Parts: C-alpha cells; structure tokens; sequence
C-alpha cells in the first residue's frame, strides 16, 4: 500500500551518484554490517498504532545514539558524516536507508529496491522499541508484529542479516560473528543455526528462538535450503522495513 513522492531530478541524481559512492565506501571500510545496523535501528523504532519513529534520520541525534541498543552505532554516523556532506540536498533518512541497502548489495546480497523522499524528523522516538536478545519468539512478535507491523515471514528473513557481522562485548556484551564468512551475504544464518553451536560462532538467545516456534522453524528450514528463496523475502522484508511509516506506514 505505497504511493511514493515525488523528488525533484536532481534529488534523483544526488541518490544516484550517493548509491555509488557508499558501495565504493562501504567495501573499503569493511563496514557493511554496521551500515546495515544502522539503517535497521533507524527503521526499527517504528510503532504502527501511533505512527512514529521509523527511518526518519532521527538515528543521528546523540539522543537517540545514547540508546543502550545503540551502543556503537555513533561510529557508523561519525564514518557516514563526509561523504552525507558532499550530498547535501539528501535527507539523512534517505541516506541511511540507502547505507543499509547498499551494504547488502555489496557484501553479494539481493538488490533491495530503493525509493527516495523520507523526511528528516524532529523528534526521536523514545528508547526501549528495539528487540531485546535474551527475549523470545513472543518477544519478537510484539516488537516487529505488533509495532512495526511486518509479518512472522519478515521476522525470519530480517534476523538473517546476522549472516553479516558480529556482536561485541563492550557494545551489546555478545561477542563474535553468526557465521564463518561474516562480509558475505549469504544464508550461512541460518545453516548455522540449524546445525548446532560451532566453536567461535554466535547465537542469540533471539536467533535460537526461532528455531522452536512452530512459524518460524519452518522458514529457517527454506532459506538454509534455498538461499534463493532466502533472497527473495529477505530483498522483500528489508524493503518493507526501510520503508515503515513512509509513503503510508
Ligand atoms: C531479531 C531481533 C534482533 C536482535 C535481538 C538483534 C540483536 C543484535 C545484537 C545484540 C547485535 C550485536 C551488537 C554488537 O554487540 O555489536 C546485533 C548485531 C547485528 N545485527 Fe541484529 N538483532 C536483531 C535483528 C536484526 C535485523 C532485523 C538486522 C538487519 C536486517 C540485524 C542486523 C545486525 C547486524 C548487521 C549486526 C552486526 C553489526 C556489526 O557487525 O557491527 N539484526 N544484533
Ligand atoms: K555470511
């Protein structure tokens, strides 16, 4: 249910020349993964029901960096601060959303659509809407069901962006990479998560949680299968995602 705005030309081109610029970034600076945290705790916060937070810009307010589900992601603003310089006509929104599908595509992932014209907002939304690890699948529900409004299919496909990166132990406390190859984009997630814990690999009390609901264990199933299918409806969740409360909710 979108109806997207109207940008001018040169907001296009801005988002263009902007899209390039971040791969070549990105993949110098080894930071897809936290690029892609951060477009996702931006869009995170959005609560359905009274239409706010969501990917807003509000991320790089040191307000909302203080949140403790934030912790580390000032670093990924102060490295995106330069090059959202040289694009000034860009609204912070867009250009964190377009961090975070860029980061996918050039760690190998789906090509995640992009529409421009989000607006920067005022106002941060208040702390604590983020999902909390130790928690579960019903956890998990209230968090992306009943406040972002994504689907029990989304949940699976967007905890497989833990197929890139690593926890740390002075950011959340958790510590290590979810998979063997943590700059690929691949359905590694949820290989590994079906084979049991390997020495030196990561899972989250969240990440275990799907494995026993009876929704979500059959998803995990398909993408470890079929990373194709993986692809697809993970391409579709982070669209949705980067889009929450954006040209209709
Ligand atoms: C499902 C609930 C989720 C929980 C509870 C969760 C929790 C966490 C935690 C605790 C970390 C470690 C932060 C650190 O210590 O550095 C982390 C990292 C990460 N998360 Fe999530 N996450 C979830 C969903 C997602 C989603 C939906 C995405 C993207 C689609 C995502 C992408 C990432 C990435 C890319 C990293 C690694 C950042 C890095 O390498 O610095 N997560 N997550
Ligand atoms: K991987």
């Amino acid at each position: 249910g979108k109806s997207y705005p109207t940008v001018s030309a040169d907001y296009q081109k801005a988002v263009e020349k902007a899209k390039k610029k971040l791969r070549g970034f990105i993949a110098e600076k080894r930071c897809a993964p936290l690029m892609l945290r951060l477009a996702w705790h931006s869009a995170g916060t959005f609560d359905k029901g009274t239409k706010t937070g969501g990917p807003f810009g509000t991320i790089k307010h040191p307000a909302e960096l203080a949140h403790s589900a934030n912790n580390g992601l000032d670093i990924a603003v102060r490295l995106l601060e330069p090059l959202k310089a040289e694009f000034p006509i860009l609204s912070y929104a867009d250009f964190y959303q377009l961090a975070g599908v860029v980061a996918v595509e050039v760690t190998g992932g789906p090509e995640v659509p992009f529409h421009p014209g989000r607006e920067d907002k005022p106002e941060p939304p208040p702390e604590g809407r983020l999902p909390d690890a130790t928690k579960g699948s019903d956890h998990l529900r209230d968090v992306f069901g009943k406040a972002m409004g994504l689907t029990d299919q989304d949940i699976v496909a967007l905890s497989g962006g833990h197929t890139i990166g690593a926890a740390h132990k002075e950011r959340s406390g958790f510590e290590g990479p979810w998979t063997s190859n943590p700059l690929i984009f691949d359905n590694s997630y949820f290989t590994e998560l079906l084979s049991g814990e390997k020495e030196g690999l990561l899972q989250l009390p969240s990440d275990k949680a799907l494995l026993s609901d009876p929704v979500f264990r059959p998803l995990v199933d398909k993408y470890a299968a079929d990373e194709d299918a993986f692809f697809a409806d993970y391409a579709e969740a982070h669209q949705k995602l980067s889009e929450l409360g954006f040209a209709d909710a």
